[PDB]
């Protein structure tokens, strides 16, 4: 059914993710700077967004390099 | 990346049409959520589920009026 698609949809864009982080060296910096920007959207305070990015990005790109996608399409609640 | 553009457009696009023909899908992902929260500890937890409580009716409704492309843009996953 629809969730089902979801599902499917969320492991063929994470394996697709994962790819481009393989092979593609300008792909994480664009992200990263790009979700930076969206900080100034939230009235906590944006700085604050921008700093929380700037510390964690690269831990949380390893992080999820190391796993598979269905793992982490099952974490945000896409699968299963 | 091309590709990860089009599977956002394609995953977003199927979200939303799971949204309104599935009446448990929003209920079971927004709990789903609040149960990871655990995994960052026990007071770093409360805060995590209470900021979830607070932002995912209007991160819903934004979503739902929102055009798959236009999601995608805001993720940074397209342009
Ligand atoms: O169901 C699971 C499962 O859900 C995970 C995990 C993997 C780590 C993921 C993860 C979440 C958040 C962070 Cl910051 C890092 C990893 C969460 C899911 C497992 O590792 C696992 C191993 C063996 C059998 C079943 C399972």
């Amino acid at each position: 059914g629809a969730s089902g698609d979801v599902c499917q949809d969320c492991i063929q864009m994470v394996t697709d993710i994962q790819t481009a982080v393989r092979t593609n060296s300008t792909f994480v910096q664009a992200l990263v700077e790009h979700v930076k920007e969206e900080c100034d959207r939230l009235g906590g305070m944006a700085d604050i967004c921008k700093n929380y990015i700037s510390q964690y990005s690269e831990i949380a790109i390893q992080m999820m390099m190391h796993m598979q996608p269905k793992e982490i399409c099952a974490l945000v609640g896409f699968c299963d």
